[PDB]
């Protein structure tokens, strides 16, 4: 599965692709890494838009991963994501 990733030692795919998400639901976005248990970096509000330079999947989501102003790195878990199938739930904003 994930051809198109690669893979770190944690075992989160991770590949790099840029693009634009806008949240329709409050999400929490993570310091560290793609884990719900790491550090609360915040939340993306409604209607918010970042610019991702990275796309992970690991604990259950796929996550994109931007900059902060601080140069810290910021994870953002945009939806559902099965490690066994591959299967992934639909996206929790808009991709542009
Ligand atoms: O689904 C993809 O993103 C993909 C990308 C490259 C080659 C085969 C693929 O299915
Ligand atoms: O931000 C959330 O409430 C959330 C909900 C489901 C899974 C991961 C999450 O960060
Ligand atoms: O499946 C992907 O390749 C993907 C990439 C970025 C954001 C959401 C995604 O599902």
């Amino acid at each position: 599965s994930n051809a198109t990733y690669k893979v770190d030692g944690k075992g989160t795919y991770y590949k790099a692709e840029s693009a634009s998400f806008t949240a329709n639901y409050d999400i929490k976005t993570r310091l560290n890494g793609p884990f719900r248990s790491n550090p609360q970096s915040g939340v993306l509000h409604p209607g918010q838009t970042i610019k991702y330079d990275t796309v992970m999947k690991q604990d259950g989501h796929v996550w994109v991963v931007y900059t902060g102003y601080s140069g810290k790195r910021i994870y953002l878990p945009v939806r559902t994501w099965d490690k066994n199938s591959n299967t992934l739930g639909p996206l929790w904003g808009i991709i542009n």
